[PDB]
């Protein structure tokens, strides 16, 4: 399940980095922004192979990817965030 909606200013900044790079398709970061996230666990809602993908947000300092990411939908606007490492994700709304 998703636990709710947050508005993008109140996470972290490079979480608005990571969309800029979506709407522009890149450049990314990383060498694993952008593939397919399988949903494997079914916590977001059930759909067709590919409709997810991933993408980091950068924490500072870390030497890895960390446990931030944006996994997006292909639905308009759809787009969530999770901070534990896809354990809970939060739906971003990018109008507040």
């Amino acid at each position: 399940d998703v636990s709710g909606t947050v508005c993008l200013s109140a996470l972290p900044p490079e979480a608005t980095d990571t969309l800029n790079l979506i709407a522009s398709d890149g450049p990314f970061p990383y060498s694993q922004d952008g593939v397919v996230f399988q949903n494997r666990e079914s916590v977001l809602p059930t759909q067709s192979y590919g409709y997810y993908h991933e993408y980091t947000v950068i924490t500072p300092g870390a030497r890895t990817r960390g446990t931030r990411r944006i996994i997006t939908g292909e639905a308009t606007q759809e787009d969530f965030y999770t901070g534990d490492h896809y354990a809970t994700f939060s739906l971003i709304d990018q109008t507040c």
